[PDB]
Parts: structure tokens; C-alpha cells; sequence
């Protein structure tokens, strides 16, 4: 069960992953 934000379905092998592309979420 790989990670999957609600931001694409790309799916993330981990969450420390989903931070960076959390960033180009928001605009942060």
C-alpha cells in the first residue's frame, strides 16, 4: 500500500516524498 496524497494519484513510496511535493501543492 504505497503512500497517495489527494494531489495527482501519483502515489509516493514514502510521506517524507510527499513534503517536497507537498510544497507545489499550495504554492507554498
Amino acid at each position: 500500500k504505497p503512500y497517495t496524497a489527494r494531489i495527482k494519484g501519483r502515489t509516493f513510496s514514502n510521506e517524507k516524498e510527499l513534503r517536497d511535493f507537498l510544497e507545489t501543492f499550495t504554492g507554498r
